[PDB]
């Protein structure tokens, strides 16, 4: 006979798909990484070597984006011993995560961007999908080529740039400064076709947003490419948050903190006050900081206690975590299940628990234990 | 009906495929850009909507890759009126080239590698694979990055460095900045998963190789990334390259040189001197002087005909020997896994079908995809 | 016999012990240059090869720290000539000093940070404990690394920044370049662990503490980083100092200056003003500056004054040299006579006149004159 | 009762006490992370809270001082995939090791001083000794200050400077460059009471040591302060650092090589070639390649069992050789004065036990004190 195995054609059957747009009980057929068709009652002998998986009563959607990790490591605060590992690939793709930006914090002494780079690159080879944001807390900017309107245009992996802003591990940026930063990203994103956006460390500063407001004062940045996150780390900023999305911005949650308003809280106090979810993410903050590092979980945890103990439909639930993110970030084939995007896929239960995971058409994730992990894990 | 276009499936069949290894006639299934099956006689029904092509009584090999390329111009020797412009797409599509590398001469004033680099990503966006070897004739190199191992490192499209020896237009550079730029491109390379070759352009000093033996002594850069170009510019450094190529080196032959040895002639005295075709590239210097392509497709009609090189051998320095140097994984050869880059060529070897990953470029021997502003 | 002498085993008992809380009549165990006891009667046999000496009648306190001293010399406003020569072991002892801050001053021409470093750890090799603060008047800072954050992060002797605002000889910054200096030493101090504080030099200006108001609206460094230097120099910055501490800062006079608010008499000021001790320091600005060169007598001076002519307890006029200093400077085993902490005990007399002096274990000071000294002394 | 725990007095009786040199059985009280006394039977009632353990019928000796660990990982030779993660505070304790020594390998562009800086300080405050070799593969050296003079200087955990030479991997170093480099080192040291030595990768090379041969001419920096490494990596190169190590200068092998010289093999040779074993140390070069730790016991057991070398003499090269090359005052050593750095093994030389400066690193030969994210 002759052999297709090339082709690695999969076709995931029998599901009750949301891609995250609540379809029904319909089919998925991979191929080469990228999904070749989505209609329900796919006949599974339409393509040769065909790795047919029956997903009969099982749920299929979108793998989740998380625009906020720590992946070469974090922390650091309480001295070196506090500085945290890096990622394990294992660690994202159990937790339902295929696509990942990557980011600096607190540390940019004995964290480099060049370490963030290959990390990023290590993830891309071992089968997920990874960006990252250049710079970090400090400011002016700690690049790679030296301006950070080069870096967003000619690092391929770098889609924008990271800063922190009222908290008091900033670098105490002026308007113009800060300004200046988002503008070169805005820039340097349209030359290298990357979404060029700006990334604020939210903090507990009274005046809150009000660098933000300011820059919009004093460039013409459209607010789009702004992105508050940790927004939900006290009620006046989560508060000041909802009015940003209001005026046009996406806001970011993060699921790592429970309190003074919650993940599943914070997605829904937005819709309650009337913002389109497409201006709404949720990230993770893994990696970063017993002192303990944060994890992965919450992020799952929040879409099922959005579909549990709010009203969220499944759909809904999913989008800040996957077409609301991949929206935003301009990621092409992502966040979404439709011919030509890319086999990001989880297989799950009705009860929202993941069971199996694919990346660019590979299994992650076989019982809810990855197959698949970083060469020294 | 259900839509699964979205894998554009293609199958061209019955066509006398040359991988560039001889096979029959054989059929090749492309799907998603990638070449999914190779077996004589594929089902025209296999897979769904496939877009099923005759090239019956046609050769079907895989596509050029040229790696000697000025992308974003060159030349200047002469005032900058000299400076020759931009390569264009469909340039490059009807010579049937789908993959090249591209690079800097000269001139490294008016010509920067942030330009390279933009020009190799704009041309992967349009529809062929790109590279670009950091550096110029110049030494020290003028990088992207601060240093040329960080350049071959982290910048995803450079795949080594590029520089000028035995020349009258070189920077005079000594055999220490020469091994360690060479050693930065080695150590670069292995970072970045690149080949991390150095490529020399040759002059016509006595020289000639002096320098590259030198740097051997020097450093412990295997032999195996220091290709030296234009070796057929003058005959006594031609000599040299092939007791060069003898010690497990490749050389790389200009088919924009036609004498004092010809390309053909070329690619032929090195078999004659036994050399493995492995170790034997054709480039073609485009855009520099301003020089064209069609002399990379007339080097090898000439193989096949006026010396007497087969089909297969021919295509070699052309393809599968320049993909093995720079370590091209996935091009120029015909398997399943491999890009669907392909050419499809008459008996007389006149391309008339291009395929780039997938992909048309050309259709009636003239591009029917082309660069933005053309 | 077995041989302990490694040990170092030294019996201070019968001195009536300021810890510097008012202890009573208490003993002190020391053991590798550590206290590892604090108890009333402790047996003179309790360990081997163990100098017992004799502190009966006597007064057992902490070691002074001095957070303001020109190690390498200063001065050189009016030529060449004024440039001050470098401290001596000596001087530092026989005031009872046994931990030193070094800073740089209005030269940073002709006074160079690796040149603080070097002496900082001189002293350091020669029995006493000193570290340094990065920078000078000038601002931006003329640093080692390049940067204070980087400076304060991994230089280990760097614990903090030193800068001159409202006076003739700053070099005129501006609320965003001492605001950026300021976070940086905030940051880098997080890093490595150290107290990431910044040390303002006040001059006559009418402004007085005005930069550092603006600087707290204009980042988030939190207030019990700012230390303002010299407050005693004039009545309208001291008014003003005292209202800084108030609000949270902790505020430091220097000894050295006896007009028009004496050291005494800003210390027992401050206490009249509510401020806790435990925010007032006093340093002594020594080395810096006939023309004379500054010492460091007007440091016991001031604990002898506040208990002669003005109220304090013997414990209380301690503090503002021992316990307040390493708490406001994180300087661990140090301002405390408790067990685990280092041996930097002074004897004195009831008349409180130092007699001994002990740094780590040794016997810096043993009849009012050093018995240890620097290397070319 | 009065408090006197705030010593953590510590009392290892009854032990076959190894310092390396064979005492017998003594008892070394322990104060403040301090060896305060070693002379046979010691009272257990001598110091107030004592904590006394009884060791009779075991080993006991000073713990492992391995000069050659990526501690914030390498690698990387194969892409970003091959860069191999941060050391564990456990899997050094838990090989015996109680001090050593960081340092960056051939990739220096993912991998910075800084961070090695950070993880070594953060060592240090878990329990251990640690410093660490500023620069890489890469000369000149990419430092934290702008020059190894002035890093070895004012770093206060840099303790020399590393390189490589005769390697594939190398930056293609020449003379001048290595020599300087190697002198900055000397200096450095000196200014900050440092041992200031330059250890140097060694390659395949057929040039071997020729290079730190030829620095020996071109400066006057002791042959005490050159310590090239992996020396077992290819036997012709081997027997050059054994003339080299006749001559004044230190050896090191690498424990995780095992052909075609392995470490064992190697210590041995060393001894029949008649060079004092002070002249001679073993490193690790663990989490390299990915690398271990156990290859240290190891060679020290196979030494005291397959070859004919004492327990003593079998520490050497693991301790005081180590110890009395980077001047690390107080290691190596079970003495008055010296840190309390201790291994309780068995008889058949297996770890029991593992004290580092007075604190119990591992007990039941697992460690018991971890890193803070394990």
């Amino acid at each position: 006979m002759i052999d297709y195995t090339a082709a690695g054609f999969t076709l995931l059957q029998g599901a009750h798909l949301y891609a995250p747009e609540d379809r029904g009980i319909c089919d998925v057929l991979v191929a080469n990484g990228k999904i070749i068709a989505v209609a329900s009652n796919i006949p599974s002998d339409i393509v040769p070597n065909c790795t047919v998986v029956d997903l009969s009563g099982q749920i299929l959607c979108p793998g989740f984006i998380d625009q906020h990790v720590h992946l070469i490591g974090g922390g650091g605060e309480a001295g070196p011993t506090t500085r945290t590992p890096e990622v394990a690939l294992s660690r994202l793709t159990e937790a339902g995560v295929t696509s990942v930006v990557g980011l600096l914090g607190t540390d940019s002494i004995s964290r480099h961007p060049e370490s963030l780079l290959a990390k990023t690159r290590a993830l891309n080879e071992e089968g997920i999908s990874a960006w990252m944001l250049t710079g970090a807390y400090h400011v002016p900017s700690r690049t790679i080529t030296g301006s950070v309107e080069k870096d967003v245009a000619i690092i391929d992996r770098v889609i924008g740039v990271k800063c922190a802003i009222s908290d008091h591990r900033s670098a105490a940026p002026d308007v113009y400064h800060l300004a200046n930063m988002a503008a070169e990203s805005r820039v340097g994103g349209l030359l290298g076709g990357k979404p060029g956006v700006t990334v604020f460390h939210m903090g507990d500063s009274k005046k809150a947003l009000q660098p933000i407001y300011d820059l919009l004062e004093n460039c013409d940045v459209p607010i789009s490419k702004l992105l508050p996150t940790h927004v939900n780390r006290n009620v006046p900023l989560f508060e000041q948050a909802l009015e940003f999305a209001r005026k046009g911005g996406t806001i970011d949650i993060t699921s790592s903190i429970d309190e003074p308003v919650a993940p599943a809280e914070g997605i829904a106090r937005a819709v309650q006050a009337g913002i389109p979810l497409a201006r709404v993410t949720l990230s993770s903050d893994g990696n970063g900081s017993h002192i303990g590092v944060a994890g992965f979980e919450t992020l799952l945890e929040t879409v099922q206690v959005l579909v549990k103990d709010y009203d969220f439909s499944i759909s809904d639930a999913l989008r800040p975590l996957t077409s609301s993110v991949a929206g935003f970030l301009n990621l092409t084939g992502k966040g979404e299940i439709l011919p030509g995007n890319d086999a990001d896929l989880l297989v799950m239960t009705p009860e929202l628990r993941i069971e199996q995971v694919y990346a660019r058409g590979k299994l992650m994730v076989k019982d809810g234990k990855a197959c698949v992990k970083g060469t020294f894990e």
